[PDB]
């Protein structure tokens, strides 16, 4: 079960999983073995009725598509759909907050409000909305019209791109025609420039993805900025993580998915609903989160991290999950097969995100709190029926300090040089006690051992005085496996790293270092590791690019996550990747995505499977990036 | 060559491409085969790296996606995908159109205008636009304005669906939520439920794709109205079809791809460089038409259709085609590697367009007449280069009378009763002089004898007096097999249909029926069909699904096939299938594309690969119809 997952809670449950019978992800992994290589390499088409198509990797026929579609034509179209397709996750996302913060400001849903009135006004500057004199539900209405607006073609570019970036960055961008004209209208040209007989040279087309990159960066940026506004920029906040968090005399609620209009009202109602629950024969609700939905509550309230991503069913097979309410993205669908077993109620609540067999409700922003009782009370009752019931929660937990929003980094910095917060963090780079930073981000995959790039990558990083922050299930590996308990700063981090944590910590009232790893959120808080890496960009005077700054998507599954390790590439971070994409059938697009795009944007992807190989490479990466400043290394 | 084509003179130019060494899409056909039946049948899932993943059909594992996803919902999943790439190309179309209308009266491209004001003002007035006392250029600036406003979401749906279909129509779809909220914003939630770990519920899935279609078909609407004001409204046209449409003494020019912007300005400049083309050694120049773009300017202009679709390469192996020129959509990558064989000049025009070894030429509104030019010469160059040297144009052309727009057909009935003019098609409906009405539409397919389903359909229904309308390749198919000559009406009509064609020709003064088949045009002018069966529909007083009226895409191709043949379901059409889409493997989503959606829209699939047992299907849906209005049949 090691060679399953790292996370020695999984392994239980995979365990329990095994004798009672219930099949797993892992199972169906290895019910697919082996799997077809024409797709593993990318060299197949489905993109009209005369495919399918397919292309021998080496040797003879087939070695050209029906229509003529070449190797290299093939993958770049495979490739340019799934940048669309998580460029249409991340702003699907977005434009859900857009529409609940125009309807909050229009006294239309009075269950959200603006929480967060100076990143409110902040926004509004950054997009060039006037602020003064004007009431603060005008200025949300006006910045909820302008994330719209950024969703079609208009006189303006995509604004959550232009406004975002160093304008180095942007002019950079510009001279290539990759600046997005909307983000909606690049998912569509997208579908259209690949689908047959269109868009047939690989670097037009990849062109052509590294711009709805920049989409998808705008939806993740949109994303963070609207959920702030609606319900408060996230701070430094202490909680706990895996499975131990389920308690067997509480009633269990799982909110999972990745939008928290539901999560955040859940975690307010289940408050009220105590009594209700302790009527019931329970201590009340103990609601925990899943996935990015659940690092969304956990980075603003400090609701514990159940688990993540491959190993979401696990939390069922305890026995004590009593309700898993959902919304979309990276719901595995059999959670509501396994419901059946497990006797978990799963609650799907989009009207775009269902699953056969499990129990619906309709979620509207104008019922919210109407809408979460009800789907509270379905939790009460089905923990009563398990009441007496033996359950098997794996007594196995970390503690994680989370919560660094870029403003709470800024601000815990601020306590080192009140009016140049930035400034400590470039010493100490400049110096050496930093080597560089590393943004670890994207999701478990079946076929890594759960966890075991983020943390072997990670510990030879911190070793070498690394900078490391997480997000997504990235930060969801490093959580579970004690990367952001302070007390494991002394095992984990090379001296220098350790002194300015310490430093930075002290100066915080904590008597104590930064955690190893700063939780910086969600899937679409990526954008907040933009802003900070844009800050440090703005504040040196120089393009990302000359950054010692690098990313990994060590273990991605997502079409979502290939989207980000894209525009990770776009913005100009060498960007490794611990799963190889299907672009291996073609040498032409493997080589432009990873050396030749450096001469376009300056970041470039690291295809590394070896995680020893891979921190060695995000490394040299990182040393190369000090040279070209002239520091040390 | 007969097994791969039914065109005579398509079948010779195969003889001399395998004489030549020159590989064809046949070739290359022959080469996939045996093509991978988990993708033949819809059980093969690529949405995230954990993949690819496969079910197979029968049998043992593997059984579900590595993620949980069934068969059901990995064959919707991947419907759902072409279905919304279908719409991204007939919306981008129609998006560039109304661009350069917007240009157009802002001064902006003084080689474009409103050509048709009578059909400005009508679409402005049933938009609700006011046009009394306002300037030509200020409405159609309004009508440009909402059709960009289509794209995106709203206060209002999207109102090339809502404004075109009959008010019974839009009541059943709104009632189960299938009224596109917004063109780009329908293409990419279809993107967003169907990656992974989202909407896993086949129904809810197909419904989405179902609203995602009505997407297609507004942009199939716009595509039309918008080309219709920039250039003319089709009117009845005489002209030639077939590769001996090419002159071997003139410089062959080919209009190639969809969006006619570019290739209405060629038919014109052409004209003014006849001269220049004179000069070279030729007798000038000779446009002639390849796909959409080709029935663009046939429909508008009579110029002559050299081939379609599947058979795109062999206008190139006759050594006489000069230059070929693409937009976008349907054009095989094939011809930028022939023509270094064949001497033509293969020229892009669309930025997101471009094949690797194509001459690219970057086309803008504001340059139009020049870029003509710098087109046009150099194909006289090419022309020059091939001087005294033999080629092989067969000598096999038909007489093809077309230019059936809506407002044609209504205007020629109208010389049967004047202020009436559905009445007379009504009545010879009801009196069985008219059986009903077919539109045959899609493309060709390497998988059917080319031309093979269309015209052995339209020959038993003609001879049962369906009156018989075509779009796209199935106009292309039938007038290159004389359909659309009006000398075959002995031959190919029953006697009814037939009395009913000779009493509006000879109204039309002209002496003669009208022809066999009637031509309305693109593919996007499948919206034109739409137009004539909604307006025969209010005349009547019923839905969609209450008229002797199917549709037939009978060896469709193109994700926009797909896209057309869904939309053509959901208005209530029974809508008959000749190359079977990847649905086979889940039974379930067969039966609700084949059976129950009937419950829903009226309209239904019809899968039938033999074409004799598919017109028999035809028919029987036909009178079926028939009879639920209590007509004899
Ligand atoms: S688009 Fe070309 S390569 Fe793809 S399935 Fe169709 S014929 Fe094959
Ligand atoms: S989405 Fe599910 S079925 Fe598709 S490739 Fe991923 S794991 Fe496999
Ligand atoms: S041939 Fe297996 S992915 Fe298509
Ligand atoms: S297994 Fe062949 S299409 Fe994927
Ligand atoms: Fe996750
Ligand atoms: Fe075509």
């Amino acid at each position: 079960q090691n060679l399953k997952s790292t996370d020695r809670a999984v392994q239980q449950m995979l365990d329990k999983a095994k004798r009672e019978g219930i099949q797993t992800v892992w199972d169906r992994y290895e019910a697919m073995k082996p799997q077809c290589g024409f797709g593993e390499t990318g060299l197949c088409c489905r993109h009209c009725l005369q495919g399918p198509c397919r292309i021998n990797p080496f040797g003879d026929e087939p070695k050209v598509g029906i229509c003529g579609a070449t190797a290299e034509v093939i993958v770049a179209r495979g490739l340019d759909r799934s940048i669309a397709a998580g460029a249409a996750g991340h702003s699907g996302h977005a434009k859900h907050l857009a529409h609940t913060l125009k309807k909050a400001v229009q006294g239309k849903a009075a269950s959200y409000m603006i929480k967060d009135r100076t990143k409110l006004h902040s926004i509004a500057k950054r997009l060039g909305i006037p602020t003064e004199g004007q009431k603060d539900e005008d200025i949300a209405l006006e910045v909820a019209k302008a994330a719209l607006a950024d969703f079609h073609e208009k006189d303006t570019p995509v604004l959550w791109v232009t406004t975002v970036l160093p304008p180095s960055r942007v002019k950079v961008l510009s001279a290539h025609g990759l600046i997005p004209a909307g983000i909606d209208h690049e998912i569509a040209e997208i579908m259209h420039r690949t689908s047959m007989g269109c868009d047939a040279d690989a670097q037009n087309l990849l062109l052509g993805g590294l711009r709805c990159s920049l989409a998808d960066l705008a939806g993740c940026y949109m994303g963070t900025d609207l959920a702030d506004i609606l319900f408060g920029t996230p701070a430094p906040v202490v909680t706990e993580s895996n499975l131990g968090v389920l308690k067997a005399d509480a009633v269990n609620v799982a909110v999972h998915g990745h939008n928290p209009v539901l999560s955040d009202i859940i975690v307010s109602v289940s408050k009220e609903m105590e009594n209700e629950a302790r009527a019931a024969g329970a201590t009340g609700i103990n609601v925990v989160g899943i996935c990015c939905t659940g690092n969304e509550v956990l980075m603003r309230h400090g609701i514990p991290a159940c688990t993540h991503s491959v190993s979401q069913e696990m939390a069922m097979i305890t026995g004590a999950l009593d309700a898993m309410i959902l919304d979309y993205q990276c719901i595995q669908p059999s959670v509501a097969t396994i419901a059946e077993c497990t006797g978990t109620t799963v609650i799907t609540t989009m009207e775009m995100s269902k699953i056969t067999g499990a129990t619906h409700v309709n979620f509207a922003e104008e019922a919210a709190v109407e809408n979460a009782k009800q789907i509270l009370r379905l939790a009460i009752d089905t923990f009563k029926r398990r009441k007496g019931k033996p359950v098997e929660i794996p007594n196995i937990k970390t503690k994680v300090v989370a919560g660094f929003s870029t403003e709470a980094i800024i601000n815990a910095l601020s306590k080192l040089n009140a009016n140049d917060p930035l400034k400590p963090l470039i010493d100490n780079v400049v110096n050496g006690n930093i080597r560089g930073v590393c943004l670890f981000a994207g999701c478990n995959n079946v076929k890594v051992p759960q966890d075991q790039n983020f943390t072997t990558i990670a510990r030879k990083l911190l070793k070498q005085n690394v900078l490391v922050v997480a997000t997504g299930c990235g930060a969801g590996a490093l959580m579970r496996h004690g990367f952001m308990d302070p007390a494991n700063v002394d095992e984990l981090c090379g001296d220098g790293l350790k002194a300015v944590l310490t430093a930075i910590g002290e100066a915080n009232g904590l008597g104590g270092p930064l955690p190893p790893v700063l939780h910086m959120g969600s899937c679409v808080d990526n954008s907040r590791a933009v802003a900070l890496v844009a800050a440090l960009a703005n504040r040196l005077g120089v393009d990302l690019d000359r950054l010692p700054v690098v990313a990994s998507a060590a273990e991605w599954m997502h079409e979502k996550a290939v989207a980000i390790g894209t525009w990770a590439v776009t913005i100009g971070l060498p960007t490794h990747i611990g799963v190889l994409p299907p672009i291996t059938g073609s040498l032409p697009v493997t080589q432009i995505l990873t050396s030749s795009v450096k001469d376009i944007t300056g970041g470039y992807f690291i295809h590394e499977l070896d995680p020893e190989t891979a921190a060695d490479k995000l490394l040299a990466a990182i040393n190369e990036r000090r040279a070209g400043l002239g520091l040390p290394w």
